[PDB]
């Protein structure tokens, strides 16, 4: 018999739709994937619910609900649902191969120390660091890993051809990283990275990704004040 899951993400700008926050949609991820029942409620952090505040006091989000236990930390509470719900009900989500669980994870930091800076000088070196970490990816994406056996992988995602719990950690980083490049700094992820375009397309296609985006105009304004003009 199932407990409850429930749950709890950042809320957006109106306080109700999805916010600009990727380790709720990691988590929103894991949970679609792992096929159980669940909840999810929006949280609008300056109006919490009497529930809200009851249930983690601390006030941190996203939090889940496991029947009546609370959990924080995104990472722990990933750990926790990849080993309580697991075979035979529901699928190991876990990656084969270690470093899928590492490939990319510094492309979020390059971002954001690129569409901070306002100093103008050094914009092509932050600029340039983003394209590198982005390509180390590339080269991951493309490179067979063991399970395959020209040398260029054709899976559609990072550890395999099914999405793993390191889809989930880097694909709402690099939807944050495309949506604000775009609009702050008129950056696109060259069409000659073939690899990472070829996995956000598959991503994109996946619904389990696609419907636990926040929308463009939420993530851009998420950013508003953040990305910075070069002055």
């Amino acid at each position: 018999e199932q407990p409850q899951v429930e749950l709890f993400v950042k809320a957006g700008s109106d306080g109700a739709k999805i916010g600009n926050c990727p380790f709720s949609q990691r988590l929103f991820m894991v949970l679609w994937l792992k096929g159980v029942t669940f909840n999810v409620t929006t949280v609008d952090t300056k109006r919490r619910t009497e529930t809200v505040q009851k249930l983690c006091p601390g006030g941190q989000l996203p939090f889940l609900l496991y029947g009546t236990e609370v959990h924080t930390d995104t990472n722990k509470i990933m750990e926790f649902l990849e080993a309580v719900l697991c075979p035979p009900r529901y699928p190991k989500l876990a990656a084969l191969n270690p470093e899928s669980n590492t490939a990319g994870l510094d492309i979020f930091a390059k971002f954001s120390a690129y569409i901070k800076n306002s100093n103008p000088a050094l914009n092509d070196n932050l600029e340039k660091g983003l394209l590198k970490a982005l390509k180390v990816l590339d080269n991951y994406l493309t490179s067979p890993l063991p399970e395959e056996v020209e040398g260029v992988s054709q899976r559609k995602f990072l550890d395999g051809n099914e999405l793993t719990l390191a889809d989930c950690n880097l694909l709402p980083k690099l939807h944050i990283v495309q949506v604000v490049c775009k609009k702050y700094r008129g950056f696109t992820i060259p069409e000659a990275f073939r690899g990472v375009h070829r996995y956000l397309s598959n991503a994109y296609a996946r619904e389990e990704f696609a419907s636990t985006c926040p929308d463009d105009e939420e993530i851009e304004l998420a950013y508003e004040q953040v990305a910075k003009a070069l002055k």
